[PDB]
């Protein structure tokens, strides 16, 4: 189970961007501050740092550990 479709149902624990960079916990306003958090979107599996699709993008993504790259997709195939 990679992801399916636009991967809105992705509920896996994969956390790396296509560029090997690492994902930022969704709760955390650091490095990047967002409103796509577990307390705003109670039903979007926004667990820890896992690759999600809270906003109907085209595959799971995540903000970054890289103070410089806010977000990026994730290294997942199209199931």
């Amino acid at each position: 189970q990679c992801y399916h479709g636009n991967g809105q149902s992705y509920r896996g624990t994969f956390s790396t961007t296509v560029t090997g960079r690492t994902c930022q916990s969704w709760s955390s306003m650091t490095p990047h501050r967002h409103q796509r958090t577990p307390e705003n979107y109670p039903n979007d599996g926004l667990t820890m740092n896992y690759c999600r699709n809270p906003d109907a993008d085209t595959g799971p993504w995540c903000f970054t550990m890289d103070p410089s790259i806010r977000r990026e997709y994730c290294n997942l195939t199209r199931c």
